[PDB]
């Protein structure tokens, strides 16, 4: 069942090792000095507008990205009562205020908002019903078939897949945060 | 206080997401279909040789193992009459028949033995002063002091704490039941 996700994901998937990049932080964030969690500070660092980072959208990416293959990750959530994770193209608008994070605008991504509204963040936006709230979310990566999957990491229930999409960037794991809370985001070792 | 216990946990001590891993449970052993919770059979599994599976000792550990940080996890004991629980290395020699659970041997646990003696499981056996029973059980690792503390997980109280540890090896939450008996042992998931 569980054992099923790990015999699956292991025979599928690359294991991607993510660390998150510091420059490209939106200034409200903090990335841990193991380059692995996240936290949305209260006040934000006085950071440069270098062009890699974020600017509006309370994102982070990872530091490389995926151009081909099958490949996965997982990310702890844990009790954290809004997170949205995913992918995103390379190129999408980071210095551009109020752009909807959308599969037409470059975001793959899903999560959880007001502690207990799970969401795709598709245009417009899949409610999602879930029985158990995930605490490790396992982020699946299809390229070629063009297919961006969301497990719950522990009990390896279906969270969503997002519609065929035919990826024509290279894709980085996003990670976005709106609210201050105790609880990360963590990236954990991955089978 | 409980209030006091809370905040302190959840300050300090990372929640550890513990889930049952089937594969390493003795084969008198239940685990639920949700891996949360683990009962004691009556008749043995007839199950496939595993090398990772506990042949004398009825034991199962958790899926996830510790090499640093500070962790926590609680159990829910309610009125079971015999279990005991805690942290074991990775490398306990789970094939050998007759090895006694000590420190020395991998094993920090404690627990409840013919439904009213409470016991440290450290050579020899320390005997356990409880001036209520408890009905959950908090579990404190800190890896770098070496300290694995046991809390009453309702009202705060202080159950056992083993002298400290130098932990050279990844560290397991495992539990062991003898008894046959209604009420099973149950990982309470993160609040
Ligand atoms: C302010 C902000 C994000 C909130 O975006 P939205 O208000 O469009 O809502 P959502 O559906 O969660 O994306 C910065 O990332
Ligand atoms: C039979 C058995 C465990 C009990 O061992 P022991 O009989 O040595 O007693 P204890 O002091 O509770 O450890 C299988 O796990």
């Amino acid at each position: 069942a569980g054992a099923a996700y790990h015999e699956w994901k292991m025979a599928l998937f690359k294991p991607a090792d993510v660390i998150l990049d510091p420059d490209t932080a939106n200034a409200i964030l903090l990335v841990s000095e193991d380059q692995r969690s996240v936290q949305r500070a209260e006040e934000p660092r006085d950071l440069p507008d270098n062009p890699e980072r974020f600017e509006w959208h309370y994102c982070v990416l990872g530091c490389e990205n995926f151009t081909s293959g099958r490949h996965y990750w997982e990310v702890e959530v844990g009790d954290r009562k809004e997170w949205h994770i995913g992918v995103c193209s390379k190129n999408v608008e980071r210095k551009k205020g109020w752009v909807k994070m959308t599969p037409e605008n470059g975001y793959w991504t899903m999560g959880l908002t007001d502690g207990n509204k799970y969401r795709a963040l598709t245009e417009p936006r899949t409610n999602l019903k879930l029985p158990e709230p995930p605490r490790k979310v396992g982020i699946f990566l299809d390229y070629e078939t063009g297919e961006i999957s969301f497990y719950n990491a522990t009990d390896g229930s279906h969270i969503y897949t997002f519609p065929h999409a035919s990826f024509s960037e290279p894709l980085y794991p996003v990670f976005r945060i709106l609210t201050l809370e105790p609880t990360a985001l963590t990236i954990c070792p991955i089978p």
